[PDB]
């Protein structure tokens, strides 16, 4: 215990599938979106996976995932809707939640999350067939060892992608591809270029289910701003 | 061994409140149906024919008769993700394809691009308690080279620009009825400086007491394209 | 001169033509209410989103004074349907509605809107919204629980501000930055009160920063019970 933490390193920031990201700051581990034990495609594992904070954008089963049994295993910190902290806490028993919305950014150990507008849905659907609604749907704004990432969660295009990015300007922007359920290659790469001009973008949302297969190469080559790193799961961003 | 039939003037009606008609490639399409409890509205439950129904949104004025028609005629119901979860799972519909804002999807009839909105999507049960049917839409067809806006019941936005810009309009159905959506100035203003379509179709008007409104008004407001006018059974003309 | 005030949290209140309107009744759970709901007199409830600090008291102040609650077409069902409340007028995002104290437009916001029943299921109440309110010749905005968004400078272009109230609390709404932001570039009014603050521990915030930041207008930080000066 008397043992210094680790010192600086390039920033940690992998994906992992679907909408999956991991990092880590000031030798804490977050994750995003945590769909692993159901998405045959993701690298991760819940009994190794080790996180300190879950952050969700939206409800969806392919974001909500493994976070109940996770967090209970972990005692990791669930940050989300207020209406996500509620059902986390109240329904599911989760000890650790801190309920936030649109606009507002917390200060945690590991850096500070920000979570911004989307358009989508957000809700969990329970066995009689009714969602329970879980708040507007969000994207999150993350400020970790110096680095501004932009996960634009579960989204249509919208102009104000250029709002976000301009009063927080980007290094790396998670932005989904895989069209019917979110943007496709052209609204995607649209936002990239013309609203976030990033630094990085990878794309995601993608080859999950039949419905959004897409090659992402198709992305790599309509953006014409900044780099664009075509993550595999497993594979961590290179700064 | 008849081949289908061949082209025409692309079929695209009004039938009261949000109700659009449409054929695709000889498929049938209807949104918003709500047809059985509007008496303002032309068509029949026991005679419609549909290939497709699409969803704007879950309030009673737009999910209409989507379960009793969706039975009968076997067509598919096109909506948000937890619509076609609720249709599917609490309603036993056979034949739901779900989707999302920004999402866009390729049938035999054309493709149906959803677009955001603000309003609200429910389904209120008898209790008081809505049903959560997703963030409100809006719907561009792509159909027989026509694009159609339909603006879904919505407030004024500016990203309207950017939905039309992306997607240049032949048809918009818009809004005018107020209280709920945008009403005569906005939907105009809407028209004007965002949407900039051939061809305005105002909708959502007279259905209620508190919705009626004198469409010339928003005739006379708009300065761009064609507007027109469509009462229930109505079709536009290109 | 037009009266109008603010009671903490994001609750105002304000007289048109003798009616008496407030918005989001979060009075007997706030102790920083000036108000009691034993006495206060309304004529028209109005309500930005469901959240518990905003819905409060409408039930009980609703079948005290009578007053007619304006909301959501869901929230409108909800009270009608679930609550039994006898007045109601459901509206939605864009639609206006004239009423003897004057007008109220919902515009829209980025936030949630629901009341959680037990079991931390919650009760889907309709988009989060804001008011325009056109009230004795002065249009006031309060901005509901919202983030920032641009077309903020839409809503105060096509309805010009006297008064703007912004919530400035951070974690569940835009901070003091986001905030002055809105009021500097997009919203531009008359007057600016911070809102949405001090309530709980985490959206304590010195409104004095939000003052100091705001170039625009004049900024009125009111302390609950006291009134906008024209
Ligand atoms: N609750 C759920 N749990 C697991 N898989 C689901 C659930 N809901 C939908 N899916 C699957 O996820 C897929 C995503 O979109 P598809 O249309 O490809 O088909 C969907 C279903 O097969
Ligand atoms: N769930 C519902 N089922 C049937 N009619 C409804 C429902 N909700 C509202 N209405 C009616 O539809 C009308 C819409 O406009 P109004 O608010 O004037 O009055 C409303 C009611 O008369
Ligand atoms: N439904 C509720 N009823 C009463 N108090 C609540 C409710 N939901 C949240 N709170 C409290 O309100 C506080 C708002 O700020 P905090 O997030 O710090 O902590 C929150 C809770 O302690
Ligand atoms: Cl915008
Ligand atoms: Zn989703
Ligand atoms: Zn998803
Ligand atoms: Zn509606
Ligand atoms: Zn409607
Ligand atoms: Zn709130
Ligand atoms: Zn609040």
């Amino acid at each position: 215990s008397g043992l210094v933490p680790r010192g600086s390193h390039m920033m940690k920031l992998s994906f992992h599938g679907q909408s999956t990201i991991y990092l880590e700051g000031n030798n804490k581990k977050v994750i995003v979106d945590p769909f692993i034990s159901n998405n045959p495609k993701c690298d991760l594992n819940i009994e190794t996976v080790q996180v300190d904070y879950i952050v969700l954008t939206h409800g969806h089963f392919d974001h909500f995932g493994d976070v109940v049994e996770l967090a209970k295993k972990t005692g990791a910190t669930v940050i989300g809707s207020a209406e996500m902290a509620d059902y986390l806490s109240s329904y599911h028993g989760v000890e650790n939640v801190h309920g936030m919305n649109i606009g507002g950014k917390a200060n945690f150990d590991f850096g500070s999350v920000k979570f911004v507008q989307a358009f989508h849905s957000s809700s969990f659907t329970h066995e009689n067939g009714i969602p329970v609604y879980l708040g507007m749907p969000m994207g999150i704004v993350f400020e970790v060892e110096g680095k501004t990432i932009y996960h634009t969660g579960d989204t249509g295009l919208f102009s104000d992608m250029s709002l976000i990015a301009k009063r927080h300007p980007v290094d790396v922007c998670f932005v989904p591809i895989g069209d019917n359920f979110t943007m496709g290659i052209d609204d995607a790469s649209y936002a990239i270029n013309e609203f976030i001009k990033p630094k990085i973008s990878v794309p995601i949302h993608y080859d999950t289910f039949p419905l959004i297969e897409q090659d992402p190469q198709q992305f790599k080559d309509a953006v014409n701003v900044g780099d664009v790193q075509i993550l595999k799961p497993g594979e961590s961003v290179q700064f």
